[PDB]
């Protein structure tokens, strides 16, 4: 059953669905090149059903990705992207974050990756409701007012790119800096 898997109250279709990603030091203006897999093992989650390209609502919760991955100790981050889907898509919000219950009761091959499939034409169109491409999404992390939107991996190519901040130049400084940042929302989410 469709229903007891997704909740229909917080999907929707979009024009120019915008969400932030938070890239590592190097890695800044290649991603702006666009987005495409890595090749180096991750591809975004340990276990296959999940990996995709993350991104979130919130360029704050985006920020604290941008740090580290061996050595916290340089302070450096790089940046926060806003990437944009080209027209419509659809955000199929699931109330299940676990995959053979998500495949079963959505009625998807049993033994797929399961983000492997979001990425078909046959689910594009039959959960899309027109849209050119569905986004999954589950919240961010307990207790938090932010959303997480795993977007498929081919289906994602297809994003653009721009700079929202880059801490890349602050070298030492860029993780200090970052905090700065992230003390803006008890300061301006108003
Ligand atoms: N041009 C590029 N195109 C595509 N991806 C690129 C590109 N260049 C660099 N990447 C990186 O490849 C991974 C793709 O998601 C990320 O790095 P990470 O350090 O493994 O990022 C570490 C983790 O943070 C996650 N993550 C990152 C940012 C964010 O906003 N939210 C989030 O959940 C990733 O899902 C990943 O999860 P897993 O470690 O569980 O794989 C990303 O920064």
């Amino acid at each position: 059953g469709a229903d007891d898997v997704v909740d229909s109250s917080k999907s929707f279709v979009m024009e120019n669905f915008s969400s932030y990603h938070g890239t590592k030091p190097g890695y800044v203006d290649s991603i702006q090149k666009g987005i495409q897999k890595p090749k180096s093992g991750t591809q975004g989650n340990y276990d296959d059903d999940w990996k995709g390209f993350y991104s979130t609502d919130n360029k704050y919760d985006a920020a604290g990705y941008s740090v580290d991955n061996e050595n916290p100790l340089s302070g450096k981050a790089g940046g926060v992207v806003k990437v944009t889907y080209p027209g419509l898509t659809k955000v199929l919000a699931l109330k299940v974050d676990n995959a053979e219950t998500i495949k079963k009761e959505l009625g998807l091959s049993l033994t797929e990756p399961l983000m492997e499939q979001v990425g078909t034409e046959e689910f594009i169109k039959r959960f899309g409701d027109g849209a050119s491409r569905v986004v999954l999404s589950l919240p961010f992390a307990e207790g938090s007012s932010s959303v997480e939107y795993i977007n498929n991996w081919e289906q994602a190519k297809a994003l653009s790119v721009e700079l929202e901040i880059n801490f890349e130049t602050r070298g030492k400084r860029g993780q200090d800096a970052m905090y700065e940042y992230m003390a803006q929302a008890c300061a301006g989410n108003r």
